[PDB]
């Protein structure tokens, strides 16, 4: 439903990943993610869903990679 | 770049024996938007496509999503 810029950064920090690496694993551009992390735009509802999914279920990154 | 065809979107939903409205709500979109994706009038945004292919290959994902 909702996720703040600080929370988006924190998800990435669980994985000890740089922005570019995390973005790539989410099939999202680095710059789009930067905009979200920096509070310049809001992610769409499916992106929020995706970030929240990865947060709680880290194995989702691997699933994505194998798509 | 990931892609999912309109027919594939319909098949995923039917596989979940789910109405268009419920599936849409779980994906955080409207039934009207999902209908556009299913009929090929629109293509989902990139994160939407990713979610769809996940739910397609990993069914348990829908359960995870429901509980976020």
């Amino acid at each position: 439903l909702n996720i703040s810029p600080d929370e988006i950064v924190s998800i990435r920090e669980q994985f000890n990943m740089s922005r570019g690496v995390f973005a790539r694993l989410l099939h999202t551009s680095s710059r789009t993610l930067e905009n979200w992390e920096q509070g310049r735009s809001v992610p769409n509802g499916q992106a929020v869903t995706l970030l929240k999914l990865v947060q709680r279920h880290p194995e989702t990154l691997s699933h994505i990679a194998e798509l």
